[PDB]
């Protein structure tokens, strides 16, 4: 008898009119249902709910198409993981630190803070509208949705230990890096030499050394024959490159890199900070900011600006 009008959605843009019985739960009428992140599946409608938007799971073909077009995923648990994260990230704080949106420390989110600070310093466009829209809001300071999306895309829950390199890998997978190209040459004294071409995400990430100059000069790797072959960078076309390695004491010089991630800890427990090279070296640690003329610390990732390099 008693009803209210509400709207359901999967993208918070296209709304679907619903009339709900106030004597049954949302779950009985829609399946799993969320109100700005809060799980209301076992709740009966409130008068204050009239006219509000609820997220639901894509349970008919219209919602399936809308969800895929917005998120570029068909993982069945995606929307519930995104809402579950959002219920936490909407209570985090996003101070502006040295002109960049950061995140006040909470819930082991230090890896997200330094990923978010890095994105704001490299040229990158996302493909899913969900990330496009949310990143735009994050840049303006309202990063809760963007953080909850990163958690959902990376299959990490709030509180879980994250790795920055992994996280950037997922984000780059959803970015337009089609123009990026890398050419490598690997030289073995017994085996000869062999050139490789990498594209897309693989053309901007390297795991083994932090130094972009070292990568151009050559780095030693196993060869199949048993000896030490040498790999060096012969050509690069991309707006940035990311150089990563297991954390090691490393010296960062002002004006020689864009930004970097520092990791202190061990494989199951640690803390990331972000170092950015501007008019001096700034260390952003969530809401905290310090500066110094030189830097040395356990660095794990270094980002460098690029455009075209040929050897
Ligand atoms: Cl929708
Ligand atoms: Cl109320
Ligand atoms: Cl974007
Ligand atoms: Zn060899």
């Amino acid at each position: 008898v008693r009803t209210i009008k509400v709207f359901t959605t999967v993208d918070n843009i296209n709304l679907h009119t619903q009339v709900v019985d106030m004597s049954m739960t949302y779950g009985q009428q829609f399946g799993p249902t969320y109100l700005d992140g809060a799980d209301v599946t076992k709740i009966k409608p409130h008068n204050s709910h009239e006219g509000k938007t609820f997220y639901v799971l894509p349970n008919d073909d219209t919602l399936r198409v809308e969800a895929f077009e917005y998120y570029h995923t068909t993982d069945p648990s995606f929307l519930g993981r995104y809402m579950s994260a959002l219920n936490h990230t909407k209570k985090w704080k996003y101070p502006q630190v040295n002109g960049l949106t950061s995140i006040k420390w909470a819930d082991n989110n230090c890896y997200l803070a330094t990923a978010l600070l890095t994105l704001q310093q490299i040229e990158l466009k996302f493909n899913p509208p969900a990330l496009q829209d949310a990143y735009y809001r994050a840049r303006a300071g309202e990063a809760a949705n963007f953080c909850a999306l990163i958690l959902a895309y990376c299959n990490k829950t709030v509180g879980e230990l994250g790795d920055v390199r992994e996280t950037m890998s997922y984000l780059f997978q959803h970015a337009n890096l089609d123009s990026c190209k890398r050419v490598l040459n690997v030289v073995c004294k017994t085996c000869g030499q062999q050139q490789t071409t990498l594209k897309g995400v693989e053309a901007v990430m390297y795991m083994g050394t932090l130094s972009y100059e070292q990568f151009k000069k050559g780095v030693q790797i196993p060869c199949t024959c048993g000896k030490q072959a040498t790999k060096y960078l012969v050509q690069q076309e991309s707006p940035f490159v990311m150089m990563s390695a297991p954390p090691a004491q490393y010296e960062l010089k002002h004006g020689t890199f864009t930004c970097a991630s520092e990791y202190t800890g061990n494989y199951q427990c640690g803390h990331y900070k972000h170092i950015t090279s501007k008019e001096t070296l700034y260390c952003i640690d969530g809401a905290l900011l310090t500066k110094s003329s030189e830097y040395k610390g356990p660095i794990t990732d270094v980002f460098y600006k690029e455009n075209s390099y040929t050897t």
